[PDB]
């Protein structure tokens, strides 16, 4: 019984609550600015917040500026067309551990993960399965609030993720999340 330190989680900046709740908005914001423009009543995403804050809307130009330019891969895109759904849970909990199956933290596994997830769930919308909408935003909060939230305390916040890009090169960040995130479509091939 003697706790060196007291309330490391009670009231103050880097809190699990506005982790989770930045996670939850910045996903969702490169969905629905991907979806296409709005609509009213939204009978989808009912009960949950919409694009608003400068800070967070920083963070979406990063991950919009390279969602284009990435989905404009055709190498890329002829990746992922070799793969299927049949189980997107497997391959998501699967191809998703082989992202962190070694070292401990990077940039490649976050972001290419993110991007990975917005086709299941854009992919799910075109389907005519909303309920999978859902269920799949719900996959990736999981990953994130059970793995992605220790780590996320030590760097202060996601002040860290948008201070590493601001580099000149925009070529070695599109490099980055292709190269690492193609290399697991690579071997999910079978085995060889």
């Amino acid at each position: 019984m003697d706790g060196s330190g007291e309330q490391p989680r009670g009231g103050g900046p880097t809190s699990s609550e506005q982790i989770m709740k930045t996670g939850a908005l910045l996903l969702q914001g490169f969905i629905q600015d991907r979806a296409g423009r709005m609509g009213g009543e939204a009978p989808e995403l009912a009960l949950d917040p919409v694009p608003q804050d400068a800070s967070t809307k920083k963070l979406s130009e990063c991950l919009k500026r390279i969602g284009d330019e990435l989905d404009s891969n055709m190498e890329l895109q002829r990746m992922i067309a070799a793969v299927d759904t049949d189980s997107p849970r497997e391959v998501f909990f699967r191809v998703a551990a082989d992202m962190f199956s070694d070292g401990n933290f990077n940039w490649g596994r976050v972001v290419a993960l993110f991007y990975f997830a917005s086709k299941l769930v854009l992919k799910a919308l075109c389907t005519k399965v909303p309920e999978l909408i859902r269920t799949i935003m719900g996959w990736t909060l999981d990953f994130l609030r059970e793995r992605l939230l220790g780590w996320i305390q030590d760097q202060g916040g996601w002040d860290g993720l948008l201070s590493y890009f601001g580099t000149p090169t925009w070529q070695t960040v599109t490099i980055f999340v292709a190269g690492v995130l193609t290399a697991s479509l690579t071997i999910w091939k079978k085995m060889g």
